[PDB]
């Protein structure tokens, strides 16, 4: 198969996934489609910082187990969203600052890992801790502040708590190869590698639009990334105007790149998109598959 993503995808050992709101679960014509075309899942929301330690030291599983349990339900993998962040802090953590923060941190990542031991496929451990303002560094967040070696922690930290989940450094804006982001994030993944970090994949968002286009140089990035020796993966996937031939690039850059894991968009139907004005998914509102669902089918089809 053939006639769904999911299966066109592993075709070639890959997955085609999707977001999954946990509100969106009692609407029928929406799990209609989720279940039938995508065999992996990212919790849109349900797995953030806020969502499951939203009081300090007392962990909330509910939604996130709501998501991941209609994941496993209906034969999907699931990939963790997300562990450590500068954005989604509860109060309780953008108060804390250094040696306490750290820990904080290091429990969260303990905690929400714990629960989910051996049912998640790859965790964005650390989701955008770079600059948008050109300099290719760090942001300056709380977490910044506790030292540069806060990645480097939460990565280790996220071995020892899940040995069998993919690390993902996860973020945007680094799909073009010659931007300042992301060179800052390949050699971030460099020195990583070169010290023995364990990072086992880079996730690209890949959410192309005005402000950020898709650029053919995407396949150079992917390559140069996988060839540090970690595999990449597309986490966050939409394109304003859904552009046929952005989609079908996209999906032939993964196509490409053997480490390329697969392909997840950030959404079921143009409805559900975060940017819904911007119609940049698979599927219109009423269901119905959009001329870019075709590209990507037959681009997954075609090896």
């Amino acid at each position: 198969a053939e006639s769904t993503l999911g299966a066109a995808a592993a075709q070639s050992g890959r997955y085609f996934g999707t977001a999954i709101a946990s509100g969106k679960l009692g609407d029928s014509a929406y799990t209609t489609i989720a279940s039938r075309e995508f065999n992996m899942v990212t919790a849109e929301n349900e797995m953030k910082i806020d969502a499951t330690e939203p009081q300090r030291g007392q962990f909330n599983f509910s939604a996130g187990d709501r998501v991941y349990n209609w994941a496993v339900q209906n034969g999907k993998q699931v990939r963790g969203h997300t562990l450590a962040w500068h954005s989604a802090q509860p109060g309780w953590m953008q108060s804390l600052s250094g040696s306490t923060l750290r820990q904080a941190m290091i429990d969260h990542i303990n905690g929400v890992m714990g629960h989910y031991k051996g049912k998640i496929a790859q965790w964005d451990v650390v989701n955008e801790a770079f600059s948008d303002d050109g300099s290719g560094g760090r942001r300056d967040s709380n977490l910044q502040r506790t030292g540069n070696d806060w990645i480097e922690v939460a990565f280790r930290t996220a071995r020892a708590a899940d040995p069998a989940a993919k690390l993902c450094y996860n973020d945007y804006n680094i799909e073009n190869w010659t931007w300042a982001k992301t060179q800052g994030v390949y050699n971030m993944v460099r020195d990583f590698k070169q010290r023995g970090v364990p990072i086992d994949c880079v996730g690209f968002q890949s959410h192309f639009n005005s402000g950020s286009p898709y650029n053919s140089n995407f396949r150079t990035t992917l390559q140069n990334f996988a060839a540090l020796g970690v595999d990449v993966a597309i986490t966050e996937l939409d394109i304003q105007g859904a552009s046929s031939s952005t989609y079908a690039a996209v999906t032939n850059d993964c196509l490409a790149v053997s480490r390329c894991l697969g392909i997840t968009v950030w959404g079921v139907r143009d409805t559900d998109s975060w940017a819904s004005g911007d119609t940049p998914l698979l599927f219109n509102g009423d269901g119905s598959k959009k001329a870019a669902y075709t590209a990507v089918l037959n681009a997954l089809n075609g090896g």
